[PDB]
């Protein structure tokens, strides 16, 4: 089907990525990891989004994520995403197109037993996609979790 | 990878599955609608759950929505969706060996514009995968909405 066109300011995320990424937390042992990521679409104006994340040695997998990025022609964007630990997330924010970049807040994360507020940016940077996860809990400011960069296949 | 011992009680579940539901509400027309599940794992204590809905004359897609089931070995699950629709779920419940069946009520609705609560009840009847799906809003109590039943493939 073609491309919606609330989704063709967000074409250049459609196909699959692969690279690899970090995490940290003031509590935890920094980490490694691959992560793959699918940007699809039905003809809708929304875009599939389905993620896993693996050990870099093994190919062992670790953690899958999916949901679905809904963009309006405003700028603004809603995220949905389930994750395979048991916690969604809603996230809204904006894209801009010429920056190439998406720009999240949640406005809930469910099921979370610590989680309080995640935020997620993306940048595309020569052609790959970058992004950062932060996350709060009650104790600890929201900060930096996550970054990874990954190549378009 | 091997089938998790939690996974494997709903290992009835794995594979693919195509049919048919309808859908109605105090405050709509009833429909028809063709639907496509397929559920999956990586070896742990998660099983991957896809799903799509289109117009049976035509296939034209209609819906979307993606997650995770979290069974436990005391009977109880949890499971996580996100929807196209740009709604999340937490799901909560049991399922039982014998019967083949599986109980969930949310525990959270987010994003949702008038849902309130929303119930899944699935049951495998002569090796086909039914359910119901109940849903309430703020002036409509829990009540059916969708129910499909599906052959696997
Ligand atoms: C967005 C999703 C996401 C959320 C909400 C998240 C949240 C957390 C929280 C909360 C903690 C523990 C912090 C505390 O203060 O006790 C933690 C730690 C950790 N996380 Mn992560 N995390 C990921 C993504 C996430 N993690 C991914 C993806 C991976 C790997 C593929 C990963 C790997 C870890 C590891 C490893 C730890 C350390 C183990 C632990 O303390 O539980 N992660
Ligand atoms: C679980 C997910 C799910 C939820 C929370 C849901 C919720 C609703 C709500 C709320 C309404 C409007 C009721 C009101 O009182 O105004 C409604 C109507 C409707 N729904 Mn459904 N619905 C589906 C699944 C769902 N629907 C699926 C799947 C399809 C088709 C593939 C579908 C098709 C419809 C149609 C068609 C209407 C009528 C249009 C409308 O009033 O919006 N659906």
């Amino acid at each position: 089907p073609p491309v919606h066109p609330f989704v063709a300011p967000l074409s250049y995320l459609l196909g699959t990525w692969r690279g690899q990424g970090e995490g940290e937390y003031p509590t935890i042992p920094s980490f490694r990891y691959g992560e793959e990521i699918r940007f699809s679409h039905s003809g809708k104006p929304v875009i599939a989004y389905t993620q896993k994340t693996w050990k870099l040695e093994s190919g062992a997998p670790l953690l899958a994520e999916s949901g679905y990025f809904r963009p309006r022609p405003d700028g603004s964007i809603e995220v949905v995403i389930a994750c395979s630990t048991g916690l969604v997330e809603v996230q809204k924010g904006t894209y801009n197109v010429d920056e190439q970049s998406i720009k999240l807040k949640s406005d809930l994360v469910g099921n979370a037993s610590k989680v309080k507020e995640i935020s997620r940016e993306f940048e595309l940077v020569d052609g790959k996609l970058s992004y950062v996860v932060r996350l709060s809990t009650t104790t600890n400011p929201l900060q930096p979790h996550l970054k990874a960069i990954l190549d378009k296949l």
